């Protein structure tokens, strides 16, 4: 049996994600592909217990579903987690955010690099998120939201709030950019949602400021969000304050999946 | 503490490789990491036992097999991150050491490699199943005309595996300069007759990546100066030996085909 040949991006597509701190891989899963993995979101969901948020979230999902620990080692994402880190990578955390049709709440803005520099001790932003659409991804079901090149300024400040990590995946966020810091960003940079069909892979950078609006639409917006941390970026464990299911501490180098007989 | 990140190969390069089948990169390594794997090698040549081999004339040593199962440099050497991500790269998948070797071409007394391509030993040997393997040769010394580099047929990799004559039963003439699998002359003549012959130079700490198809050859080193190679095989996982169809030991075919994965910084 026969895994197809590793692909990698381009070197215009790495220039690409580089400059913009996003990037957008069109119909990388089929719709059979697909439809395994809402079927395994969907259980995660109703057995999640304490990994899931109120259904808003879920976490951790590749610690505990066979499924979801063989899709973070995929073919399809391995290489190009590897390409773009320039090392070897683990999972540092994994969620799935059903941004559900008619109730689906915000995400502030909020780069992820400030959550788990100051929650997990992740030394610096030398990591990035793979996010599959479970669902198409229009300008009307709350698209994930970039400012393009916001990545490029390191950190940005953000006012705390709990002695707590219970706030870090509210709507509600810990560690959100304020108006007036936003307003800046946006007036020199822009603001992108990217779009794109079911089984497509949004990567974005761990420092790109990003936020989603309400769900307007009829329809959901279903991400399986894989975060690929550079193992030589391993977290501080000793500054770690939260669960393995939301930051993770065993930083074996992921190896690709096998094509096997079973 | 902090590796360098990982390089790759640039489009070009990567063309280069496929359409050639061989490509240098100089000064990987500079001359204190050469220093240790040149004394590193100096321990297996002189306790590798059964894994050494001596050139006919002589006596000398022509060549140590496996080391990175029995070295713990050697074992961190194939994990490098100066050569596993360009392995990985030109592979396509996931990568392990299907064999290594270091092969001393002494100053005055270096004998041939006469004209082979490896995968026909591996395929028939080993049961390598297609030729999704490649070598890294590492230039203990610098590689000149003079000193019996490895010379090969551009692009003659990419006419299959060529038909070549068995020479007896088992393995042991695999590693001489009678080659069990060496090629028919008036092939030889035509591959070389449309595509040339090439003998890639480079300085001390250079690694030349050829394919495991390349036809290639050696002369005789007649200068005063050592040819040190040392010639690590990497292998697709995917395209893992069929360690049924398997003739030969673990130090010259592995069978432990775990993915490589890269040495980091540590403290030690
Ligand atoms: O707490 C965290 O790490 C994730 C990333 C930002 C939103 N929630
Ligand atoms: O026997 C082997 O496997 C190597 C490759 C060709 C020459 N010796
Ligand atoms: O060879």
């Amino acid at each position: 049996q026969i895994m197809e040949p590793h692909d990698t991006l381009s070197p215009a597509q790495v220039d690409e994600y580089r400059k913009n701190g996003f990037l957008v891989q069109e119909h990388v899963f089929d719709e059979e592909e697909i439809e395994l993995l809402r079927a395994e979101a969907a259980q995660e969901f109703a057995s999640g217990g304490e990994r899931v948020t109120v259904v808003r979230g879920v976490h951790g999902c590749h610690l505990y579903s066979e499924v979801f620990g063989r899709l973070v080692r995929s073919p399809r994402l391995l290489p190009i987690a590897r390409q773009l880190l320039r090392d070897d990578v683990y999972v540092h955390q994994f969620k799935i955010n059903a941004k559900r049709a008619f109730k689906g709440e915000v995400w502030e803005w909020h780069q992820d690099y400030t959550f788990w520099h100051h929650e997990d001790g992740m030394p610096a932003p030398r990591a990035l998120s793979a996010a599959i659409f479970l669902d198409e991804v229009t300008e009307f079901n709350g698209p994930l939201t970039f400012v393009p090149g916001g990545h490029g300024s390191g950190m940005i400040d953000a006012d705390v709030k709990g002695e707590g990590w219970a706030n870090t995946l509210t709507a509600s966020l810990k560690y959100s950019l304020d108006v007036e810091t936003m307003r800046g960003l946006i007036e020199r940079n822009g603001m992108v949602a990217p779009k794109g069909p079911r089984g497509s892979v949004l990567w974005f950078d761990a420092n790109i400021p990003h936020s989603s609006v309400p769900n307007i639409s009829p329809f959901d917006r279903g991400l399986v969000l894989i975060t690929y941390n550079s193992v030589e970026n391993k977290t501080d464990v000793t500054r770690g304050t939260r669960p393995e299911w939301l930051a993770a501490r065993d930083f074996t180098p992921l190896t690709a999946l096998q094509a096997t007989s079973f």
